[PDB]
C-alpha cells in the first residue's frame, strides 16, 4: 500500500537521524571503550553479572537493519552501554569514568535529537 511505503520512508528517515546521533555519541568515546562487545573469552563470568550486554557495534547492526522504531528504543540501548559498565566496573576505574563522561556528553546530543524527532515527526 501507499501507507506502508510512507511508514517505511519515515523509518528510513529516523534511521538516518539515528545514524548521525550514533556517530556523535561514539565520538564522545575516543578511547573506544564501548566500541565492541565485552569479550567472553577475556571476561568469562560477564553474563553472570550483566544480563543484557550492549555496545556501539551491536547498536550499529540493529540500526542498519532499521531495527529502532523510535528514539526511546535507541536510547534504551545507549543507556545499557553506560549502566552495564557502571555496575561491572568500580568507581575508580578508567572504564567507569569513561561511562560517566559518555553519559554526560551524550545527554546534550540526545536532548536535541528528541526535539528533532518530535519536530520533523
Amino acid at each position: 500500500s501507499m501507507e506502508q511505503v510512507a511508514m517505511e520512508l519515515r523509518l528510513t528517515e529516523l534511521t538516518r537521524l539515528l545514524r548521525s546521533v550514533l556517530d556523535q555519541l561514539q565520538d564522545k568515546d575516543p578511547a573506544r571503550i564501548f566500541a565492541q562487545p565485552v569479550s567472553l573469552k577475556e571476561v568469562p563470568d560477564y553474563l553472570d553479572h550483566i544480563k543484557h550486554p550492549m555496545d556501539f557495534a551491536t547498536m550499529r547492526k540493529r540500526l542498519e537493519a532499521q531495527g529502532y522504531k523510535n528514539l526511546h528504543e535507541f536510547e534504551e540501548d545507549f543507556d545499557l552501554i553506560i549502566d552495564n559498565c557502571m555496575k561491572y566496573n568500580a568507581r575508580d576505574t578508567v572504564f567507569y569514568r569513561a561511562a560517566v563522561r559518555l553519559r554526560d556528553q551524550g545527554g546534550v546530543v540526545l536532548r536535541q535529537a528528541r526535539r528533532e524527532v518530535d519536530s520533523i515527526g
